[PDB]
């Protein structure tokens, strides 16, 4: 079973304070590192053939971007770094099939919006 | 066995990231790395511990504000995270409030320096 998760990351220098937590992928709610109590199982979303546009589009939304990678690299970060998306499997996958899926979508979202300034 | 590791990810220059050695501080790009999740880890001792908080603190990486399991910590510029991982699935919240207490001491330093 493949999943997706993806997080925010900020740093407010005005108030010292890191301000991080995952984005709930159903309801897009926000969810802060203070009200998650086991942080590494939280706020996966299991992928699946039909969502997969759907988290791609979200992601695209937030500024995430093709990662480059032609291996196993599982992560895309947003060009602002607020956010990322990471990618895992819970049974050892070789994850490069669907990270190709991922770089050639979100960069297919990336130029849509570059021609949509017309 | 705990260990940690540093990643370096960035826009400024088109998007680049990678792993930085903590033995030889030298930047490791994905395009030359093959097992990426296997990468760059560091086994963290008690002899090594305080060196890896004082290289951390000068990228800018500051404690998490966690009180609980949040494994990760970032720079203030977002361009570096440092993670810390068992093998043994050991519990962590002990290893974050020492590497979380010791980059405050390695702040309070900073702002104390920051006072001619």
């Amino acid at each position: 079973m493949m999943f997706v998760r993806l997080s925010y990351h900020s740093f407010d220098y005005l108030f010292n304070l890191f301000d991080a937590g995952v984005i709930d992928l159903n309801t897009k709610c926000p969810v802060s590192l203070s009200e998650i109590e086991d942080y590494d199982n939280f706020g996966w979303l299991e992928l699946t053939a039909e969502n997969l546009e759907n988290v791609c589009e979200y992601c695209a939304k937030l500024g995430i971007e093709a990662n480059g990678s032609l291996g196993d690299f599982r992560y895309w970060y947003s060009g602002d770094m607020s956010y990322h998306l990471e990618l895992k499997s819970d049974q050892s996958e070789n994850l490069e099939v669907k990270i190709r899926e991922i770089n050639l979508k979100l960069k297919e979202l990336e130029l849509i919006k570059n021609e949509c300034l017309e």
